[PDB]
Order: structure tokens, then C-alpha cells, then sequence
């Protein structure tokens, strides 16, 4: 019953640190997650939030969702069949996606059993004092002591959970999480929110609706997407709107009752109606902190409610460290698994590293995809005396054949116009996400606009726009945009 | 007439040349070309060989021929339609080619039109003395002259020309030129070669061949792709094989003759006999210097035909340049490009700028693709003391579920493991030649591989690979290979 660390969430961030501290350093450790694998009742399990219910099932389905497009798309490149014949089996994709990720759970049963020091135990872990961990049968502290966890070094990596709001009818409602699971495919859909997860569900339900469906997108604020480039919210919410989506902005439910059919009647605040078969809420997820006792040891929680941690993923608490999700920082499984990487390398290793925030590159498997990587414009121009703006934005060729003129491929290079120093690229289009991955090394190398114009295109592709730019569109000036420089 | 500039060849790098040295540095320039737009008979025409029969229809029918696997893949995420419905029309595809083609032709002769000091010249361009170009109606010399230009300057940029094998019956073959104009789809085709060319039209034919077709590609060597990563010319065999293609390596063809139905009986060097609709020979791309006449000024060739050329793409006559395919070098559109643009920027800048034909990011748009920049693994390992090789490999999840389990994608780096220098990023499954341009940029910046592994992922995709390399798969140590 005594480890070198114990991880409080068999996640992205956890598993990392946990696997690394074992392979690397031959140290002892201990992973607690409630469940084993994915889906009901608490959905994550072993292998973490992306794995279960987040990036793993959600990319197999916008994968899946992706073929209402080539199947039409197909047509202007002489493709022809039956098009009255085309069925979208909702119930095929989630039994797909189900063995995907039962497979996946497998993997890390295998990976702690194979593994020596690397142990998994079951149930709900919380903190008994600065160097233990109890494990109890439920998430409720008066619940059976299954294990009793002596920790030299305690990591909490518990992730997030999605935020519902408290409105009448909110039990009628539900989360991604059960999205994942949904026996049938909704032939009317309201997703609410604006962020990554309701574009990409919008995407997903609009794909596999039955005949007659409509997906319907609500966001309480102007445009969707706050936090990315300003062209690509307006460019994906034209191009979720021409494949059927409709985006209601300046709308949020106030009430949710049942119709006799078993529908909702959503009510919004504006006194607007929708009748529809899901109401999926993807408003925000908060930390998961209340369930780990932290009352007990005196860890510091932020004004929002995340574990308060220095750049070494460090809590008040000597020997306690936090990351991921509970930090509620950047939630992406790559971050947690970087931050889990530098705790391991620093504590065990002896070569203590701090993950970078910055220039992180990230997407959105909305149809088509965003990738990004740095700054947007408007915070760049905030920090910088004068910013450059390098703008390329087209529909590509095979968009024209293939009838979907509304593709316009978006790429946009923020830079330092006193050094051309890279500060941000902003994609839109198919491939975005593998085209920003290694853009996210040139900005870590401090790429500047020469270092891109001066290297050779791959042609033809998307990403050789990227090289195409010379000339800035237009500038900020001490926060002022304007055409041309003074 | 007289020029500052007379470019023969309207093509990747004549038109990267002629318009910056009109519009950046106000020089008066002709370009030279033998037709207006794509097609027979002389196939390249205005916008150049990638425009006409290259990169840009090749890449369209590509597209086109990767629906084949998106309709079956389509089946695994739950899609349902009647198969036995499914037909794909070459006519459609090929229609569609032809007018995306025309348009640039359009916009090319638009740009010509309306760009003062850039003057299009139709027909054949040769050198009639070392500060005149004549351009004559066809490619005999004794041709009419229609135009004699007065030059400062000249830039030879004629592109390449596909290679015929000299043997019995090779009339009865067709290049990559026909290959674009074929009315119907073959059922029955043989590629001769193991380059891109060979290896993209082998799957574009694939996809659209009729029922009962089969597409075959021989090649000479013992594994396709030479010039790319071992671990990925194996496996694009592999993956070729299991979409329905018969790769035939060690195999040549000796002659062609016509079976009495109009078909192909092709007799390979080994004896084998292969029946097929079509024979495409995709077996390599010579210089097109032959017209050029360039006996009358002294042009220094290589035996090959190539214009030989410094740094600078200048040949042994001053005021006379070459740049693009007729260099015989890195037959790429990008590179004729930049090359047109570092000559111009030279001789009418007077800023000083060579190509860098080293790191230089391509793609192999077969099925699934190829996109790679720097040194393979055996070259570097020749170079360079302590050679690192960082591999992952591995059949993605989204393909499990598709049904297409072959399709392993393949991400190596090949490091200097002195300092850890990437020396080379060699990428094979979908999204490959999208990945691999941005990589350009970080070896242009000498990145290392812990500027790789310490860079945060985007997940979930295949390019994340690239940032989760922390330790070498195998080794090289003065040239020998190490577990
Ligand atoms: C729908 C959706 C889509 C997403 N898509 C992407 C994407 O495409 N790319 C991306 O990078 N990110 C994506 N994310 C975010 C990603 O899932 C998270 O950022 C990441 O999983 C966070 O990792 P973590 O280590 O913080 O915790 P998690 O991976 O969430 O792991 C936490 C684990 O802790 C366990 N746990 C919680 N409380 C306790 C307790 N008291 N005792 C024991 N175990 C406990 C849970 O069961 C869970 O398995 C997505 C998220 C969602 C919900
Ligand atoms: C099937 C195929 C696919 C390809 N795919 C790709 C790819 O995906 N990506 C890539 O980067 N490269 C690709 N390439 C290579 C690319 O097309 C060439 O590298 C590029 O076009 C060379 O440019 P250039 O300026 O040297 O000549 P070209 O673009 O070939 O232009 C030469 C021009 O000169 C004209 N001409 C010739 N002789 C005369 C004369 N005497 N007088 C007047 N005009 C003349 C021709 O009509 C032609 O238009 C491909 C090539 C082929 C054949
Ligand atoms: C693509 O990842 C996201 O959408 C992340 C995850 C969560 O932290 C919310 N979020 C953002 O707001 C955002 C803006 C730009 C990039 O990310
Ligand atoms: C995609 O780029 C290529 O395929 C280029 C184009 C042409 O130059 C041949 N080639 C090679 O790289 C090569 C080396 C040895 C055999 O082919
Ligand atoms: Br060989
Ligand atoms: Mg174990
Ligand atoms: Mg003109």
C-alpha cells in the first residue's frame, strides 16, 4: 500500500505522468479512476475523458459524419449511384465507435498489467492527508474504504465534467457524454453553446438525422467560436449554415418541458420556441474537485474553481501537484499529457521543465476543420506596437467541382511586423489539423513570415498557401487596424 | 521586337520569371509558347506542363480516384446505399478536368493581355544567335519565322518530355500526355514504371476502371519509388497490392504487338505476357532542348540534353539562363518557380539569390500519399557518423473501423544524432503531403528532433506522430545499421 506517486484519475495527464514515472524511472505508482471502460454511469474510465467520451469517439464520428459530404462531393468527379438509396445507420457508427474505444480501455488494462510498479486500483479516490489516498467504493466520502494509498508524491488529474445550466426542464436535457450513447439518431437537434463541442455534435447529428431532421445550433452571445480568428467564426457559421445547420445567436434556452410525444419544448429567453427530439448542453465543463475532498489537506482552488498550480504543476501543498483539466486552464489531452510529462521528467528525472502555454496548436473537427496555433489578431494587437496580417482566402478547385462552392480554405498569418516574428496561424479547411501540427514547431523555433516565404511549396496543397505570403493583407498600429502602415 | 527579357517555355518557371521581372522590375519581356491552351498536339501549352498534363489534373483525378475508397470506407461509420448502383465516369471526370484547365489557360491569357511589358509569343522558340530568339511556326527549323525577338536576356524554361523506350510496337503506347485524353476509362491498363507518375496514374486508373478491369504497374527494380524511404516504398506496395493493383517488380517490357481485337499483348523481358486496353510508359522525363537550336549559340548540354547551369541557373553564354526540368535536376513546379524567382531577383535586382534544391518538401499523390522532405535514412547514414531513425507505424483507428486495416501510416525522422538535426521527415497514409509542408519550414530553421517532441501535439491526428518521437527505433554508426 505504498508508492513513490499516486494519480487520482487514470486520464490523458495521469496516465502519462503514471506510465513515464514507471518506464522511465522505475518508480512505484498507483492510478485510481472509477470505472474500467466507457459509458454509463460515469462515462470516463480508465484512459481518460478524450478516450472514452472526448477526442477519440468524437474524431470516428466526424469521420463518419464527413462521408454526407464525399458522398455528394463524389458526384462532380463523375461519381454516380443511387442517392435515394443513401441511409446514415446511426446504430452502425455507435457500435463502431463502442468496440473502438472498448479496444482502447483493453489497451490500458494490458499497459498496467504488463507494467511493473504500475498498478490500477478501482473507485473513487479523495484525499485523507498530505500523503494518502483513500479509495472508496462511491464519489460519496462516507462510502467504503476500499484502499488506503501511501504517496511520497500525490498528482490530481480528476479532468472536467460538462456544466449544465440550472434551468427548468434541465433534466430533460443532456450532455456529450450521453450523446455518445444516443440509441437513435435525433431528427431535430438544438445543441447549445458555442464552443468546439457543440460544432462539432452540430456537424455529427447533422450528417446522420433522418429524413426530414434539422440541427439547430444556439449561442448566447453575436458568433460562435470566441477565442479564434474573427474570419474563421464568420467563415464556419456561413459554411455550418450552407450544409443545413441553423445557427440561432443571441439566443439561450430559459425552459425545457416535454411534449406528450416525449419532444422538448424549448423556451428561450427571447421568448422564441423550438420543438425538438435532444437538447444537448455544451456550455462549459468545470474541474472535477469537489469529489477529492481537498478540505482536507487546505489545496487552493482559483476564483473560477480549478487547482491553483505554479508553472511546475505545483499545488500549496508540498508533494501534491495537479494537471489537465482541474487546472481549468487550455483543456486538450495533449496539454495534460505534456504537463504530466514535464511533472515526471522535473520530480523523478531530476531535469525539471515547465510545459509552455503558449503557442499551443489545437483544433476543431467542425465540417470543414479549424486548425490554430498562437495568437488571433485582436490579442496580438493588444501586445505589439504594430501587427502584421498575412490573409489568403479561397474556395480550392476540387470545391469548385465537387459543388460545395461555400469551402472557402482561410489561412491567416499573424506576425510582429518590427521582426515578421510568427505570432499566429489561423486555418480553415479540409486538413487544417495536420497541416498546423508541425506550424506549432515552427512557432516553438520562432519562425518568422521570411522563414515561411522563403521555404519551397508542396504543390498542389492547402498548405502551401502557408508559403505563398509575402505581403501583409493589412496591419494593426498601436491596437488601430488600418490597410497600409504610416 | 526588342526585350530586356525573352523567356522560351510559358510555363512553372518561364511565368514565375517573365512577370516578376515585368511587374517587380519594370523590364520588357516576351514569353514564348507553342500553343494557347491543353491538349494535342502538343499537349503543354500556356501555364506550362503541371498546369496542362502535371501537378494540377493529375491531382484533380487523384481526388477523383480516392472516392473509390471514401464509398467503401463509407460502409464502416454505418453508410448504406445500393453498391451494385455505383459506377464512376471517366467522361465526367475527364470533362471536368479539361475545363478547370482551360480556365487557368484563360486566366494566363487574361494576365498576358492585361500586364504591360509582358508580351505572349505563339509558336516555337529557338536561339538564332546569343541576343535573338526566333520564333518559327512549328519545331522543324526551316519552319516560317513568325516573330525574331532582340534580347538582352534569355531564359531557357522548355520543361521536360516524357521518355519512350525504343522498342517494337512502342507507337502502340501512350505517356502520361494521352493518359489525360483517354475518352473511356481502360479496363485493362499496364503502367510502365516505379515513379510518381507511374504509381498516381496506377491508382487513378484503378478507380475508374469498369467492371472486371485490372490495373497493373511493372517496374525494371526490385521495389518501386526509388529516391524515397525504404520502410515507405515497402508499404505503398503493400497498400497498392491490397486496393486491386498487380505490381509486377523485375519486369520490363520487350515489345508491344496488336491482338486482332485492337488490345495490347505486351511480352515482358522475363516472357510473361500481360493482355491490356492500354500500355502507359511512365519510365522517365527528358530535358526538351532538342528545338532549341542551341548549337547556334554554343550552349554548353549535358550527353542527356540537360542546359548545364551554375548556382546562379546561368549556362556558359552570358545573358543566357535555364531554369526548371531543362536543368535536369529536382523536376518539381516549386522548384522551377523559385528558381525563376532567385534568377530575376539576381540579374535585374541585383540581390543576389541561389536555390536551396536541398529540403525541399514533395508528395507522391498515391493512394494513400506520400509527402517527404529531406535525406532518406541511407543517404544520411553516408554523410553523417551518428544517423537516428525515429519510426512509427501503425494501421490509424478510423481505419480499423473503415475496413481498409492495410492502410498503415508511416511517420519517420532521420536525425544527425551528433546534435539531433533532422536530416528527414518521411510521411505515408492521408493528409501526408498537407503535413509535410510546414516540416519544410522547421528544417529551413535547422530544427531538432526535441524541437519535434517537445512541441504539444494536436490530437487526435496523424501529424501529432511527428511530436510523440522521444527515442530512436534503430541506428546508423558510420554507414552500418544498429538495433
Ligand atoms: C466531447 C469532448 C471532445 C473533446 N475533444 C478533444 C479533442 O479533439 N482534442 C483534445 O485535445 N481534447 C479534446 N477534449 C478534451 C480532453 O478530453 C481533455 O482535455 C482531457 O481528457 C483532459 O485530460 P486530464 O488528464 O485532465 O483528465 P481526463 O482525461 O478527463 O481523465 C480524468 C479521469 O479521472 C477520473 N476521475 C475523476 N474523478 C475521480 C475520482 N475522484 N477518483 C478517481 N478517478 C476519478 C475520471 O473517471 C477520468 O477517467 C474533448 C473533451 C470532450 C468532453
Ligand atoms: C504527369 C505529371 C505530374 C506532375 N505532378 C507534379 C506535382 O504534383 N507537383 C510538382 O511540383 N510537380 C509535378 N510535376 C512536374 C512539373 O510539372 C514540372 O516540374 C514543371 O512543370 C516544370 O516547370 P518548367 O518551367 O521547367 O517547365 P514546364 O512547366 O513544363 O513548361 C515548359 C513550357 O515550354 C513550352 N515549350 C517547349 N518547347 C518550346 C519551344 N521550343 N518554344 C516554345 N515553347 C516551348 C511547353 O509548351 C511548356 O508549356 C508533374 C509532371 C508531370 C508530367
Ligand atoms: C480547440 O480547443 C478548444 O476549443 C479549447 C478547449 C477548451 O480549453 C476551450 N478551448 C478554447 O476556448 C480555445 C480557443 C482557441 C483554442 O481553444
Ligand atoms: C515527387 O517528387 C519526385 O518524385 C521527384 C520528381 C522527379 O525529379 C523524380 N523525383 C524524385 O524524387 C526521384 C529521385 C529518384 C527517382 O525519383
Ligand atoms: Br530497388
Ligand atoms: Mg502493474
Ligand atoms: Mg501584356
Amino acid at each position: 500500500k505504498a508508492f513513490d506517486l499516486v494519480v487520482i484519475g487514470a486520464g490523458s495527464g495521469g496516465l502519462e505522468a503514471g506510465w513515464n514515472a514507471a518506464t522511465l524511472y522505475g518508480k512505484r505508482v498507483a492510478v485510481v479512476d472509477v470505472q474500467t471502460s466507457h459509458g454509463p454511469p460515469f462515462y470516463a474510465a480508465l484512459g481518460g475523458t478524450c478516450v472514452n467520451v472526448g477526442c477519440v469517439p468524437k474524431k470516428l464520428m466526424v469521420t463518419g459524419a464527413q462521408y454526407m459530404d464525399h458522398l455528394r462531393e463524389s458526384a462532380g468527379f463523375g461519381w454516380e449511384f443511387d442517392g435515394s438509396s443513401v441511409k446514415a445507420n446511426w446504430k452502425k457508427l455507435i457500435a463502431a465507435k463502442n468496440e473502438a474505444v472498448l479496444d482502447i480501455n483493453k489497451s490500458y488494462e494490458g499497459m498496467f498489467n504488463d507494467t511493473e510498479g504500475l498498478d490500477f486500483f478501482l473507485g473513487w479516490g479523495s484525499l485523507e492527508s498530505k500523503n494518502v489516498v483513500v479509495v472508496r467504493e462511491t464519489a460519496d466520502p462516507k462510502s467504503a474504504v476500499k484502499e488506503r494509498l501511501q504517496a511520497d508524491h500525490i498528482l490530481l488529474a480528476t479532468g472536467s465534467w460538462p456544466q449544465m445550466p440550472a434551468i427548468p426542464g434541465i433534466e430533460h436535457c443532456i450532455s456529450s457524454n450521453e450523446a455518445f450513447y444516443l440509441p437513435e439518431p435525433p431528427r431535430r437537434v438544438l445543441t447549445v453553446g458555442g464552443g468546439f463541442i457543440s460544432v462539432e455534435f452540430a456537424g455529427i447529428f447533422n450528417a446522420y438525422k433522418p429524413p426530414g431532421g434539422k440541427v439547430t445550433l444556439c449561442y448566447r452571445n453575436n458568433l460562435i467560436l470566441r477565442g479564434f480568428d474573427e474570419t474563421i467564426r464568420e467563415e464556419v457559421t456561413k459554411q455550418l449554415t450552407a450544409n443545413g445547420i441553423e445557427i440561432m445567436t443571441n439566443e439561450n434556452p430559459a425552459k425545457v418541458s416535454l411534449n406528450t410525444d416525449g419532444s422538448k419544448h424549448v423556451t428561450f429567453e427571447s421568448g422564441k420556441t423550438l420543438d425538438v427530439d435532444v437538447v444537448m448542453m455544451a456550455i462549459g465543463r468545470i474541474p472535477r474537485t469537489n469529489d477529492l475532498q481537498l478540505g482536507n489537506v487546505g489545496v487552493k482552488l482559483t476564483p473560477k474553481g480549478g487547482v491553483q498550480v505554479d508553472e511546475f504543476s505545483r499545488t500549496n501543498v508540498p508533494n501534491i501537484y495537479a494537471i489537465g483539466d482541474i487546472t481549468d486552464r487550455l483543456m486538450l489531452t495533449p496539454v495534460a499529457i505534456n504537463e504530466g510529462a514535464a511533472l515526471v521528467d522535473t520530480v523523478f528525472g531530476n531535469k525539471p521543465r515547465k510545459t509552455d502555454h503558449t503557442r499551443v496548436a489545437s483544433a476543431v473537427f467542425s465540417i470543414p476543420p479549424i486548425g490554430t496555433c498562437g495568437l488571433i489578431e485582436e490579442v496580438a494587437a493588444k501586445e505589439f506596437e504594430k501587427v502584421a496580417v498575412y490573409m489568403s482566402s479561397f474556395t480550392p478547385l476540387m470545391h469548385n467541382i465537387s459543388g460545395s462552392k461555400y469551402k472557402k480554405f482561410v489561412a491567416k498569418i499573424v506576425t510582429n511586423h518590427s521582426d515578421g516574428t510568427v505570432l499566429g496561424v489561423h486555418l480553415l479547411g479540409d486538413g487544417a489539423p495536420e497541416i498546423i501540427q508541425a506550424v506549432g514547431v515552427c512557432l516553438r523555433l520562432n519562425a518568422k513570415i521570411s522563414d515561411f516565404y522563403n521555404t519551397i511549396g508542396v504543390h498542389p496543397t492547402s498548405a502551401e498557401e502557408l508559403c505563398s505570403m509575402r505581403t501583409p493583407s493589412y496591419y494593426y498600429v498601436k491596437g488601430e487596424k488600418m490597410e497600409k502602415l504610416p
